[PDB]
């Protein structure tokens, strides 16, 4: 009854550089405010390490905010976001979720979360993490409006 | 085993002005139909007490729907806030938040906000969903705004 | 222990005979991939039949993508998705979720997902369908973009 389980929140996100056309990784915050690791749950090198085999639900949420850029008609621009894990096995990561959408807004600008939640079954030295089209956009603001979590079914 | 847990579904939820605020909280059905509460989880006025002490899985949809006003000029948005009310400390903690920015350009719109997370409340704490504006909700299905928990 | 539970995902999708005036359900893959049924959950004919009584999270995002439409302003389009759960009494359905959004979008083409989850109480022998308003606008294209999913809770 004392299941592995961590709810990750957000933070301002330390600059640093990315590969091209490369998805960038967000690091939060684990154990301030509402967020918290436990039963073995360890969160390293913005990873969140897996205790051990079996299925876990998996969840995220990431509000996005930006002025509005609309440019005929204009190629709309798109906000995404991605949860990933990789292993031991195959160090090539593999995507689990991905919450992707158009934005091609009006008005002095915009702002808008994508949420994802998900059961995978997943095996002990397995490593999570999310990944975001455009950092500058996630809004780091707010503890409940983006946050990554997991936890043993 | 079998633990708490609950499914309300939306009501009519009349309007109000009763001691002064804003993000007005919403009347839920914790019975009829698809609705339900179960092994000491109670609804109880806009309220959902936790009868057990543990990890939650609080969850909430809230479709929100309006005719389009005109909207370069800083857009409108809708928002939903799931809050927990504990007796030891007054001021309810946020713990979930979606806000979305409108703008639309039809004749109206309609969109729902749905948020999803774990956290570890505490017995006699008590949960209850906000929406940026009440009116903006729709009330008509009880699939379309939902909000619900459960012990893990 | 061993709780009955099942991620489904999308697949390119075949056409299927007009009859009714209803909406179409989705099939999907139950084994390849990040895909998979467990515990006497059973996954056949379009539908996930419930091997036990007892509640259920039942979850799915179904990414829709098209092409901007044209929209007294005229009426927006939408797009919806609706877990349906079929009893072996009455057969009439009974919609469980429902997600749907207007769609208006200024701009080449559009995309964008809609994600649904919630707890319910089922009966054995029960089964549970996703339905959507367009088939042809269902992003098949990738396993995290579009996926169906439940687990005994
Ligand atoms: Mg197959």
């Amino acid at each position: 009854g004392d299941k592995p389980r961590a709810h990750l929140t957000v933070v301002r996100q330390t600059p640093t550089q990315h590969f091209k056309n490369q998805f960038p990784a967000l690091h939060w915050e684990h154990e301030l405010g509402l967020a918290f690791t436990k039963n073995r749950m360890n969160y390293t090198n913005k990873f969140l390490l897996i205790p051990e085999s079996g299925d876990y639900f998996i969840y995220s949420q990431v509000t996005f905010r930006g002025m509005t850029s609309e440019c005929r008609p204009n190629k709309p621009d798109s906000i995404t976001v991605v949860i990933t894990k990789v292993t031991d096995s195959y160090p090539e990561p593999t995507q689990l979720l991905m919450g992707t959408k158009s934005v091609c807004e009006v008005g002095s600008n915009w702002f808008q979360p994508i949420y994802l939640g998900a059961m995978f079954s997943l095996q002990e030295g397995d490593k999570l993490m999310v990944n975001v089209s455009d950092i500058s956009l996630v809004d780091y603001t707010k503890e409940d409006k983006t946050f990554f979590g997991a936890f043993l079914l």
